[PDB]
């Protein structure tokens, strides 16, 4: 799996069920194309992206519809969503496990990068 | 001042200083338009970006160059950029702080909202 | 397993391996009387601290030992360590797991608690 | 000020107002002695804690009552209070500022580091 994205919940302490997550690729006019896109797991992850032959070098993006999480638990949002805009395997392939923490007025992104 | 942004180093334990930062705003055709930009001071810190009379009701994106930075001491970090996107002055006019943590394979951001 | 640690590095976007981990519950007499310790795992885990039927009520601490993780990096750290209290079980036993996600001068800790 | 704390609250958004703080400074006998306390401001910041001539080399303790602070709006947070222990001055006078960014079940904490 060379691409997963696990999102949590700094309010309630908790994985976030069922937050939506699109992923994109950078196009060679500065746009960004459809990649991939789920939705996570009871577990706040989301699996099975992609492969490791369609994930090419390049740029790509990670939206998490985060307005929509706090919505439904009826709390206030800041952000619109939480963005991660990152460049892949410029170095050979690796695993990368993007992993965001949610706050009403705040959210953290980290990536966790091994190579298997 | 309606419009902040604050960036610190958090391998460093410093602000961030000449760090490009782009503000837009959504128009009415859903296109991005430039609305202020800026480079971080010694401080860290980027004021003078709108005027209360300017910085009307609206989505607003906020981006950080954090790859300029790190690349400028040696490192290749994981994102492109640090990006913010929220709804601005929608319950009537406030003083935003968008405050950005930044670290290789990490980052944070905060918003302090304040009603003067 | 009701108690796990995980710790993650912001600065090489990867789990911290071979970090120590010590426990400790709080005395009756407010001291810290020491529980369980260990090594994180090449996923940057840490398993197999106590049992459901050990872990009671009560205040624990846990010391994670980050000092040593970044001069072992040759980093200049701010922090002797990163400590986490916590009240545990109050409400029926839960499986926690306390994330940690370090930088060499600021450090986030998180509680993700789930019922089995 | 060569030491202050600036505290926020990651779901509303804002500056925490009269939240306890207590410093210590670890002694020839290895026992925490209190060093200085106060309450945060309207701006979420505690100024005034010391002098430079009284903070001088040593492993200091900060010790933040979040507990309160999140029960006293009707919550039961995970953690018991956010602790920052580190080394000053080591290499002659610096001005620390201790920066803690709240929620529920998580909190960051960083050292903004300068040389006057
Ligand atoms: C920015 C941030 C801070 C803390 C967490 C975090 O708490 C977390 C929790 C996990 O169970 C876990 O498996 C991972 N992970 O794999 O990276 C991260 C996640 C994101
Ligand atoms: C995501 C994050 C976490 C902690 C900080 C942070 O450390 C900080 C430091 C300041 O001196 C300060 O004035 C503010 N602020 O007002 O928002 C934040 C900044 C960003």
């Amino acid at each position: 799996c060379p691409l997963m994205v696990k999102v949590l919940d700094a309010v309630r302490g908790s994985p976030t069920i069922n937050v939506a997550v699109h992923v994109f690729r950078k196009a060679a006019d500065d746009t960004w194309e459809p990649f991939a896109s789920g939705k996570t797991s009871e577990s706040g992850e989301l699996h099975g992206l992609t492969t490791e032959e369609e994930f090419v070098e390049g740029i790509y993006k990670v939206e998490i519809d985060t307005k929509s999480y706090w919505k439904a638990l009826g709390i206030s949002p800041f952000h619109e969503h939480a963005e991660v805009v990152f460049t892949a395997n410029d170095s050979g392939p690796r695993r990368y496990t993007i992993a965001a923490l949610l706050s009403p007025y705040s959210y953290s992104t980290t990536a966790v990068v091994t190579n298997p």
